[PDB]
């Protein structure tokens, strides 16, 4: 099992300026709850965007894809190509833009947080992947972010 | 990767007179994107519930638990123990009530269908599993099937 998991704005806008432009405790949680456990997949900007207090992430495989065949990682596994970090049973790629478009084909899961932020989609901007006819979506309800952002939860999956 | 998968109306009959007391084809085709290709375990009992024209179910790979040592089921693998059934990257539990109740301590993911259908629990009746606080899952809200009745999706998983 391959499964993708990212939050966006309506607009599909999934990171801006190497970061992120909200941040919802409550997807956080369920970001945890997901993973937890499992393979992380992330690409090496991903990893950058990490705080190195809170890297790797705690009781996962965290794997960074680069590459820079001397890229160091410390605590994680740096690997050149997607396929050496399928080794277990369950594998989530948690970001970002280019690492979800090269993990698409190997997916049937995609855990999708939508947040209700109004976000034109600007140059430079790292996007979510389009998914196609074969994807097959439950649309959750709408749900107050302390934050006092709405979001919802699709959780997308094909065989 | 060990799930549960079951439809239950909501007072948690899953079964009764060898049947399933109800039509939802919304659920079944959700049913067949989640099992197609993986492992899917079931009892005797369900085995024997299917008609022998629809079993194996297509493109999956069929065991069937039972006790007695020299059971046939052609077209599927027959086990003793549930432990012997689950080899798997992904093994889905398809049913019934006692199998669903001897697989849940190894299961990480219930996917569970709510039929609301006004059906008492009655003496005999195949019941879904009660799953514990422990199991973290959405909540689907209601959804109106082709069938006439309506219905939700639950997701439950636990680390
Ligand atoms: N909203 C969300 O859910 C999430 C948002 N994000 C955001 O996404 C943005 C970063 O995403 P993005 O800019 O697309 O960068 P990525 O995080 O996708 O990392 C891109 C890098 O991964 C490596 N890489 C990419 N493709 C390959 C390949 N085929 N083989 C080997 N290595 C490869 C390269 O590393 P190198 O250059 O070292 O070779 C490349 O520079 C940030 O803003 C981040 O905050 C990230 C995760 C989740
Ligand atoms: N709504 C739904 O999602 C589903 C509903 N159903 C319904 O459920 C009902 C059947 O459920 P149920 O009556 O509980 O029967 P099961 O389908 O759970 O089969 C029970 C049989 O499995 C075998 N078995 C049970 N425990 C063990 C064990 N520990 N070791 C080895 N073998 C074991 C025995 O077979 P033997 O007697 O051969 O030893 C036992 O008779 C039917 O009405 C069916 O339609 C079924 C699947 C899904
Ligand atoms: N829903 C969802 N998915 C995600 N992959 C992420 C971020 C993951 C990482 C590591 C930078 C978040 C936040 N939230
Ligand atoms: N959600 C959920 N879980 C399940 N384990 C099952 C079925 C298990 C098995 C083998 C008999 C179904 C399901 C599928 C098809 C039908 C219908 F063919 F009768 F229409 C009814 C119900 N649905
Ligand atoms: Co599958
Ligand atoms: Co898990």
């Amino acid at each position: 099992m391959v499964g993708l998991i990212w939050a966006q704005a309506t607009s599909g806008v999934i990171g801006r300026g190497g970061d992120i432009p909200w941040r919802l405790p409550e997807d956080q949680a369920h970001f945890r709850e997901i993973t937890m456990g499992h393979t992380i997949v992330m690409g090496r900007r991903t990893w950058d965007s990490l705080p190195a207090k809170v890297r790797p992430l705690p009781g996962r495989r965290n794997v960074v894809l680069s590459r820079q065949a001397d890229f160091m990682a410390s605590g994680a596994e740096v690997v050149g190509s997607l396929e050496e970090a399928l080794t277990s049973p369950e594998t989530w790629v948690i970001g970002g833009g280019q690492v979800y478009a090269l993990a698409l084909p190997y997916a049937t899961r995609c855990e999708v947080t939508e947040v209700d932020i109004g976000l034109p989609r600007e140059a430079g901007d790292a996007l979510a992947p389009v998914l196609d006819e074969t994807w097959r979506g439950e649309t959750g309800e709408w749900r107050f972010s302390r934050s006092g952002l709405r979001y919802r939860l699709y959780s997308y999956h094909r065989s």
